[PDB]
């Protein structure tokens, strides 16, 4: 409530570094800043903010913030020209919804292919090499690739490579013969097409040929890679800190091509929104503008867990030499900035089920995506 700041940010992010910025805030103002990382934060915040509660500040990829804003859960952001000029204009665009700044862009997240340089001094260029490459590491007691198959974020780069798309926009009904001609529908879902089917088909066959397991989650994949058990993983910059502390010599590189096409990751801008129910919106601004989005604040979070390419131009210029940030930004450039509209939540839920269903065998790829296509719209 008043005289304190409560902040929510995901557990895989640099929440201890952000607590340090929060302590720097307390030291200067006397205002306590608590940072918490609840599970299913993106689900819990709309539940608890809608009743007027949850945190003063919420951290998530920008794709979820259009829903929060459309439901009135987010305050409008009030940066001056001079403060806006300090961040990249495309980072501001991701947190613009119905023309209003509804969050603070923090950093740019894109998946990259992370590989173990002692098992794999030269990473593979294409997805179609991994099968022959997994069977070669199986003769050394290892495997080629593991990544989280339970979240569609991780499989979308392959799905999108040869044709899958999601250029979601809410658009009005175009049917002369409906009674109601004033409502909107979601256009731009592209998951029941040839390109998406081919992408997810390749993934199912890896599982069917025992190159991956359909139950592999974030934790299983992370442990296997950082224990030297699989030669490659797919993850974002936040995952780098745990590999640094592991004994794995790792590289971060471009995702592999599929049928000659670049993998297209969904790009996220980590965003800091101010709860529309909060009584400390001016303290939230203070903390965000003058403590977090400074070199020293972003530096505290980034060396806890890497943020990726930071939205603050002054600090990104220092990180830009990092070849891992080059890989991040190069993948991000082959992919697409996520839409932020409210139906985004339904799109992710649809695609998650299809991926889990196709991978486990409950549906064919063909059925899974046909269902995904209908649910997303
Ligand atoms: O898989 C669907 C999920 O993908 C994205 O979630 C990412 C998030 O962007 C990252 O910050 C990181 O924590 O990994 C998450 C995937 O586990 C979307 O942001 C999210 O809305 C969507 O549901």
């Amino acid at each position: 409530e008043e005289g304190k700041l409560v902040i929510w940010i995901n557990g895989d992010k640099g929440y201890n570094g952000l607590a340090e910025v929060g302590k720097k805030f307390e030291k200067d103002t006397g205002i306590k800043v608590t940072v918490e990382h609840p599970d299913k934060l993106e689900e819990k915040f709309p539940q608890v903010a809608a009743t007027g509660d949850g945190p003063d500040i919420i951290f998530w990829a920008h794709d979820r913030f259009g829903g929060y804003a459309q439901s009135g859960l987010l305050a409008e952001i009030t940066p001056d020209k001079a403060f806006q000029d300090k961040l990249y204009p495309f980072t501001w665009d991701a947190v613009r919804y119905n023309g209003k700044l509804i969050a603070y862009p923090i950093a740019v997240e894109a998946l990259s292919l992370i590989y173990n340089k002692d098992l794999l001094p030269n990473p593979p260029k294409t997805w179609e090499e991994i099968p022959a490459l997994d069977k070669e590491l199986k003769a050394k007691g290892k495997s080629a690739l593991m990544f989280n198959l339970q979240e569609p974020y991780f499989t979308w780069p392959l799905i999108a490579a040869d044709g899958g798309y999601a250029f979601l926009k809410e658009k009005r009904i175009t049917n002369t013969e409906a009674a109601i001609d004033t409502g909107k529908e979601t256009v731009g879902v592209g998951v029941d097409n040839a390109g998406a089917k081919a992408g997810l088909t390749f993934l199912v066959d890896l599982i069917k040929n025992k190159h991956m397991n359909a139950d592999t989650d974030y934790s299983i994949a992370e442990a296997a890679f950082n224990k030297g058990e699989t030669a490659m993983t797919i993850n974002g910059p936040w995952a780098w800190s745990n590999i640094d502390t592991s004994k794995v010599n790792y590289g971060v590189t471009v995702l592999p091509t599929f049928k000659g096409q670049p993998s297209k990751p969904f790009v996220g801008v980590l965003s800091a929104g101010i709860n529309a129910a909060s009584p400390n919106k001016e303290l939230a601004k203070e903390f965000l503008e003058n403590y977090l989005l400074t070199d020293e604040g972003l530096e505290a979070v980034n060396k806890d867990k890497p943020l990726g390419a930071v939205a603050l131009k002054s600090y990104e210029e220092e990180l830009a030499k990092d070849p891992r940030i080059a890989a991040t930004m190069e993948n991000a450039q082959k992919g697409e900035i996520m839409p932020n509209i409210p139906q985004m939540s339904a799109f992710w839920y649809a695609v998650r089920t299809a991926v889990i269903n196709a991978a486990s065998g409950r549906q064919t790829v063909d059925e899974a995506l046909k269902d995904a296509q209908t649910n997303s719209s």
